[PDB]
């Protein structure tokens, strides 16, 4: 039939590939198309630190960790293929640094090696006095949405460069089946009070020499406003930065001085390091992930809808898990419409 | 008095830098030259891997064992500094393969983080059974060198483009005291049947997209004749090849293969990194490191010798606890002599 992907970031792209490689073979034309205003060097996902970690606090909604555990043994398992890297996707090794014992995480058996730090260890981290240490996956957001393109592309999957205004409007256009993965900036296609921004800001820089992942954790101001070292494939992401309800889209150098003087005290060789950029971006703060079908009709119209958004800071996390849910959803719509 | 110090790679630089550090403010003039043939870019130095890790069959001379300790303790003693990776010096973290179980290292508590890989991490390399896991340091033995002669400059000690070919010609040079740091070259200046060279490739990569190591072992071709793969600070180690008994200096196109086939099936994604140096180097191996003073009258001369040489495959793992050594050999010679 006629699917409608709104959304090019990690969820759309995600979502759409997912459901044409599971139905292409059953469905006559299968005619999906991406809808977008902004694409790859522009989406949230771009902006990503680009590593594999759900927030240190459970979730509402238990379902949410078993998306994550999903999303995990899939990229994995790429680890062996001669292609993982021009994905995006590389093994890292790192540390969370608290300034007080915390209790493990529920994903400590989801990644590898998970240990609590040494004394030995913290020595290297004077600032702090607990922690552990795991090996996990570098998922770039950069390029693995590249990859998806190009596999959707070969695929037969078209992109446009619109704005859709409402459902409607891509419904009249002729949508059966309308996947919302918008991230921050739904809302404004329909009203959800529960999801907000939260504002991120990072710094890209040049420190080759750094082969670990160093995430610090402030436990009075919030999860990710504590500065943090992560290597990806060819640059270092140094962040420290989380502000919701901030849609303040600009360069802020307030948070300029408080990520790079948190980071060089935490990484002094830093002082050598080049900045090769600086960008900022809005995590779809919900305080659950929206997935779900709904029921849209405009007389004799009754159109699809399939949500998928506010994956706040797990969004390469979870990507997968999410985008296999919508594809059984959206096998369900063709049960109801008797196409098997 | 007047010291000589006989090669300029790590083991001599460090013994250098050692024994100026610590008698410097008390010997009336302390007089230190270091001479050599080949320097930097060109000694047996510039070529290691760079990873510190000792053999990991069991030790002889206990005395090894703790030389090498001393030497992680003082490496690692440098990762708050800001200097750290201007001396070639980070922190990485890798794998250890075998094709069956065999007996942890005794060099387990002395590294960081020691454990055996589990099921699931080992599916990711499907040619192996058995491995261990643990976090290292990389001394890219070329930064480390130039760090060195840089720090030996700023403090009085002249360097000298000069072949000794025999002791004697230097005991009447005019030097009290000589340090042999000669490496695989040692025999030229004293037969030594014990000592013969370990020829080994490597292949410089980019692939900066590797994070940790990964060591292969081979337990029925010796040691190092099964590929590894070491991150360096900015391009990736190569390798593979242990040869007792060649002593050729060039190249050999079937070693090239053995160690690209080998890593590549090992690490596919190799198969886009763009390969940027092939080197050949001669281990100094020796059933036993000789570190040993040897008084060499030579007609009223009376010149006073100490060897610091044939660290086979763990120079950069076992120099600092070796010039440590020397230091006070040199400290027993200094009172008999009675200058203290
Ligand atoms: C600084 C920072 C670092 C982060 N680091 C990590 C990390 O290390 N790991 C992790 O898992 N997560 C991380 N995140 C969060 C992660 O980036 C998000 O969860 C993820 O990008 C959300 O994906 P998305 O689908 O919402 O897509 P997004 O890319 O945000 O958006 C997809 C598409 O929606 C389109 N769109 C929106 N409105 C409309 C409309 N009206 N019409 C048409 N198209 C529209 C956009 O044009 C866009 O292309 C980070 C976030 C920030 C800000
Ligand atoms: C491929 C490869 C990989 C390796 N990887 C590692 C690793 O990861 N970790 C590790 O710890 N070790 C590694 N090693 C071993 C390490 O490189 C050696 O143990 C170390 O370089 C030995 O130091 P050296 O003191 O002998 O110095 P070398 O640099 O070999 O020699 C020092 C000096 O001796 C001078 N010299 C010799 N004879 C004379 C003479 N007659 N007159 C004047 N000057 C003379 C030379 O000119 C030179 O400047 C590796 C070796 C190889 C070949």
């Amino acid at each position: 039939m006629r699917v409608v992907v709104i959304g090019a970031g990690v969820i759309g792209l995600s979502t759409a590939l997912c459901i044409h490689e599971r139905y292409h073979s059953v469905l006559q034309p299968l005619d999906v198309k991406v809808y977008a205003d902004r694409f790859t060097p522009f989406t949230t996902t771009d902006v990503a630190a680009g590593l594999w970690q759900p927030y240190t606090s459970e979730p509402s909604n238990p379902q949410e960790a078993n998306w994550n555990q999903q999303t995990f043994n899939y990229l994995l398992s790429h680890i062996g293929s001669p292609n993982a890297a021009n994905m995006g996707l590389t093994p890292v090794s790192g540390y969370n640094l608290f300034r007080e014992a915390v209790p493990d995480p529920y994903w400590k058996d989801m990644v590898l090696g998970f240990r609590k730090l040494t004394p030995r260890e913290l020595d290297m981290f004077p600032d702090y006095r607990y922690g552990w240490f795991n090996t996990s996956l570098i998922l770039e957001g950069r390029k693995y949405l590249q990859w998806l393109t190009e596999r959707l592309t070969e695929r037969g999957v078209k992109f446009f460069l619109r704005k859709v205004e409402s459902f409607e409007e891509v419904a009249r256009g002729g949508a059966d089946v309308i996947i919302n993965c918008t991230g921050v900036w739904a809302g404004v296609l329909q009203p959800d009070p529960l999801l907000q921004p939260g504002r991120g800001q990072i710094i890209k820089v040049d420190a080759p020499w750094l082969k670990n992942f160093i995430i610090t954790h402030d436990l009075e101001r919030g999860i990710y406003n504590s500065p943090y070292i992560i290597p990806g494939l060819q640059a270092v992401t140094l962040g420290g930065t989380f502000q919701v309800g901030n849609w303040n889209e600009i360069n802020n150098i307030q948070d300029h001085n408080t990520i790079w003087e948190g980071c060089c005290r935490l990484e002094p060789t830093l002082k050598d390091a080049k900045i090769v950029g600086e960008y900022t971006g809005f995590r779809p703060v919900r305080p659950q992930v929206r997935l779900e079908r709904e029921q849209l009709r405009f007389g004799s119209s009754n159109t699809e809808v399939i949500h998928n958004y506010g994956h706040g800071g797990y969004g390469l996390t979870i990507h997968w898990g999410c985008a296999l849910e919508v594809a059984k959803l959206f096998g369900k719509v063709l049960e109801e419409r008797n196409l098997l």
